[PDB]
């Protein structure tokens, strides 16, 4: 049973070292994010190979209808309050919410303007 | 069935009959059109952000109850992730959302519809066109 999504710093640290088994996932927003960060790398294969064996580990979900309704409403209501985020990092906390998942990150100011949105920060 | 993936404002286009040259293609296609969820997503904020939400957003999920809706999947964030890439390495970048529309059409081999096709074009696998 899913309990976390990990945002793409926090898949980052984890990597880099420098925590629950099963209850751990991405979205596939963050494994687009991840795999662009592999291919532009000093080291493309190495590095897409590590992620490959990161992603085996943890659950990558599909980003589908109901997680893009609650980005629309995220993005509309952060537009609202002047308050900017990423737009990919909109996608994963739409996602999370979505899904009723913890959303883990060491920015847990970003996301904390999203309504609704429960954060932590491992870091 | 499904041979074409309509980008964001393609969708509009159709929507809003204008220009009604994408709405009579539409029309020749029923049955082999379908959107991102991305799409979907950007849709989505353009009713909720917009001073009549509720009617707005009744028009979007009219509109894609007539099409298919495919979630975006490992496959869809791998080819994005490698289009990106891609694009940096030559210094011709293109919007954050467009390109996702991009890698989840090439992931699945579709058509993707759309009134750039000059920002597509060049990548590698992935066939563009335009109903404007």
């Amino acid at each position: 049973h899913l309990k976390f999504m990990l945002a793409t710093n926090i898949c980052i640290f984890t990597i880099k070292n420098k925590l629950n088994q099963g209850k751990m996932c991405i979205s596939s927003v963050t494994l687009m994010e991840l795999i662009y960060g592999a291919e532009k790398s000093q080291m493309p294969e190495r590095n897409l190979a590590v992620i490959e064996g990161f992603v085996s580990r943890i659950d990558v979900l599909d980003y589908d209808a109901a997680a893009a309704t609650h980005t629309g409403q995220i993005r509309a209501e952060l537009a609202r309050q002047g308050r900017p985020v990423g737009p990919f990092d909109q996608m994963i906390a739409g996602h999370a919410r979505s899904r009723g998942l913890i959303i883990v990150t060491n920015n847990t100011r970003e996301f904390e303007r999203v309504g609704g949105l429960r954060t932590e920060d491992w870091s």
